[PDB]
């Protein structure tokens, strides 16, 4: 399953890249903003998207909205990473169609769980 990790911060991508590797997922690509992510997703082949919220050029919510509006990309599982205490962001993400969310900072256990929920939910 090919994952696309989107985050404008290198540390954030490295944290997610290592946790996935630990969980056994070695097919992981990275993008630094919503535009960079869409350029890659349009190329095809992806099976899961993990996206940061605040990013320049195109943020995570706009990215999610774009994915969901696109016929070829609309069915992609999208896990949004929201900041601690930004309750409105979780609500806006759910309304926009996020498959789930995870609040940063998160542990490896929390991340595995959120992933497990989506897999079960979408039946993967
Ligand atoms: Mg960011």
């Amino acid at each position: 399953l090919k994952f696309l990790v989107v985050d404008d911060g290198g540390t954030g991508r490295r944290i997610v890249r290592n946790l996935l590797k630990e969980l056994g997922f070695n097919n992981v690509e990275e993008a630094e903003d919503g535009v960079d992510a869409l350029n890659k997703l349009q190329a095809g082949g992806y099976g899961f998207v993990i996206s940061d919220w605040n990013m320049p050029n195109m943020d995570g919510l706009e990215l999610l909205k774009t994915i969901r509006a696109d016929g070829a990309m609309s069915a992609l599982p999208v896990l949004m990473v929201t900041a601690e205490a930004k309750k409105e962001n979780i609500i806006a993400a759910a309304q926009a169609g996020a498959s789930g969310y995870v609040v940063k900072p998160f542990t490896a256990a929390t991340l595995e769980e959120k992933l497990n929920k989506i897999f079960e939910k979408l039946g993967m």
